């Protein structure tokens, strides 16, 4: 029993600090695109 | 004994669910400044 409510103190918990990391990869997925964005539309300026 | 080992094996998983997401933010941290440096060199490229 003792392992179990080990367990679920600390895994009960942990979700919540969870949900932060879902929005901060959520975030950092825009800082991508938007280079991915800024690095070829500099290319094909760049190229002309 | 069905508890203890059913607590585990979620508790060992967001164990390591966490480290998915703690390779990935610093995955695509290392992919940003990376794609963002040759996003600059282009840039100087333009103006000269």
């Amino acid at each position: 029993t003792a392992i179990a409510n080990a367990a679920e103190k600390k895994a009960k918990a942990i979700d919540k600090i969870i949900g932060e990391w879902k929005l901060k990869v959520d975030d950092l997925a825009a800082e991508l695109d938007a280079s991915q964005k800024e690095c070829r539309n500099y290319s094909t300026e760049l190229f002309r």
